[PDB]
């Protein structure tokens, strides 16, 4: 209903306007520190100090990442920017330390003729990556390339202790160049694929999600997921408010969903995913 009304009245941009206005604003002192300038992909996308993920290194614990703890749904996520040439080792340190199982990439390394992220994982299993700085090794065990996404089974080994962990890499490869996806079918089907793996389950650390800044599409993933999970617990889609859930997540990281266009899509995905869920 609400979705249909906003569409009829065309008030999407307005709706999004007010959400941006209602959004929480918190400090990002650490991020802004000069010694961290090169640890950030974008000027306008920073992790709030209260929720940033700290690296377990006595050196510099900065990594542009935020933990989003959704108490009600009982689900956490770690939103992050695509790792930079100089931060792929930090990215993996974080993954290891936070005991993450899955990694969700919602972007292509190159979109619109520009490199939106680093090739932080191996492409050929016969050539593994070793992150000197964080003393971690990464190996491609397998990958399944499909029409709209690719799953990769990587193995992350802590070179310090020789411990080995199986990380799953869910790569959404079909998000449009401009605009949002014409239909939620693939996104939801991708979400579901992420869910099935146990990557989102409580028995693991929070899933690391990222696009370029890790807020637009990453935000969409998390919003669709949480709302759907909430509609399950209460089993009442009538109480699950997309806008209220979004604002709740925005207390943890800025810019989740960056265009009213995307907002409408989150409504589409949630509404469409509720069909199976309900």
């Amino acid at each position: 209903k609400e979705f249909e009304q906003i569409d009829k009245s065309g008030s999407w941009a307005a709706i999004y306007q007010d959400i941006r206005h209602e959004a929480s604003d918190f400090p990002c002192r650490v991020a802004k520190l000069p010694k961290n300038k090169n640890r950030n992909r974008y000027r306008d996308v920073s992790p709030f100090d209260h929720s940033r993920i700290k690296l377990h290194q006595e050196d510099n614990d900065y990594i542009n990442a935020s933990l989003i703890k959704m108490e009600e749904a009982q689900r956490s996520y770690i939103l992050t920017q695509g790792p930079l040439p100089n931060t792929c080792g930090h990215f993996w340190e974080m993954v290891w330390e936070q005991k993450s199982r899955g990694v969700v990439m919602l972007n292509r390394v190159m979109e619109k003729g520009s490199l939106k992220c680093a090739q932080y994982w191996p492409q050929k299993e016969e050539k593994e990556m070793i992150f000197e700085d964080t003393n971690l090794k990464l190996t491609l065990i397998s990958e399944d390339i499909k029409s709209y996404y690719t799953v990769r089974q990587l193995e992350l080994e802590n070179l310090t202790t020789q411990e080995t962990r199986e990380i799953l890499h869910f790569h959404y490869t079909t998000w449009p160049d401009f605009g949002v996806p014409e239909s939620p079918a693939s996104f939801l089907n991708f979400l579901f694929k992420v869910r099935e793996s146990g990557s989102l389950s409580p028995e693991h650390g929070p899933v690391v999600v990222h696009c370029s800044a890790g807020i637009g599409r990453s935000g969409t993933f998390c919003l669709a997921d949480t709302c759907l999970l909430l509609m399950d617990k209460r089993k009442d889609p009538s109480s699950v408010d997309i806008k209220k859930v979004l604002l709740e997540m925005r207390k943890f990281r800025m810019g989740l969903i960056q265009t009213a266009d995307q907002l409408r899509f989150s409504y589409l995905a949630v509404i469409e995913g509720a069909k199976f869920i309900m």
